[PDB]
């Protein structure tokens, strides 16, 4: 567990992704100052010109943020052969973010069961293909 | 140490800074598979123009690199508001090499004495200004 954890829940209400980001553990510093400024970036992939994508707030200098926000998908036919992709991302000022962890469901596995609880961050290649 | 350490010999001798990049262990992941295809890339910072770039041949597949290879820099009176940066990439073949681990270390302190050591990675931002 490199990288933490993240604690996320993911449902499919009909044709509706219902996605509840609670909160992260133990994330990878990014920053000088030893923390980082974590934000999570939700999008259902592939995904061209990034047009699914919805964001957290950003939680300044931690390593241990709560976000407690939900998200809504409206979801599609094609959208079953895509993945609920799950990225947290260290906001800079005078920079491009720093990536700090992934993770993805497949949209056509949610559909058969939903998830509730802690899940191990990933690379970002990595990410785009498994959880755990 | 979230990123693993790496082993770093530099020490300078009349203005010509040598560094030896023996290995690094317990690297983190950064590919699908796993694994990563470490490297080490090292610069005298600021260096805009990347005129100062050298790097070590690419290790495949691999979180524990033997790179084993000697460089050598030679200095100058600016220099000397510089610090010696070594940052590790896995190489990627259809996208941006992702970033592993950095550390620097400033050239005016190297003058002072040399080193010759484990290195904790840390991120690139962070790396830039110390060496823990
Ligand atoms: N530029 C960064 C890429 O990850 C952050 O961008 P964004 O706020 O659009 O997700
Ligand atoms: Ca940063
Ligand atoms: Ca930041
Ligand atoms: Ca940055
Ligand atoms: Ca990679
Ligand atoms: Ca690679
Ligand atoms: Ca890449």
């Amino acid at each position: 567990e490199r990288r933490g954890r993240i604690y996320i829940q993911a449902h499919i209400d009909r044709e509706v992704l219902i996605v509840v980001v609670r909160d992260a553990k133990n994330l990878v510093p990014m920053d000088p100052n030893g923390l980082s400024d974590p934000y999570v970036k939700l999008k259902l992939i592939p995904d061209p010109k990034s047009e699914s994508k919805q964001k957290t707030k950003t939680i300044k200098c931690s390593l241990n943020p709560e976000w407690n926000e939900t998200f809504r998908f409206q979801l599609k036919e094609s959208d079953k052969d895509r993945r609920l992709s799950v990225e947290i991302w260290d906001w800079d000022l005078t920079s491009r973010n720093d990536f700090m962890g992934s993770l993805s469901f497949g949209i056509s596995e949610l559909q058969k069961a939903g998830v509730d609880g802690w899940f191990k961050l990933l690379s970002q290649e990595e990410g785009e293909y498994f959880n755990v």
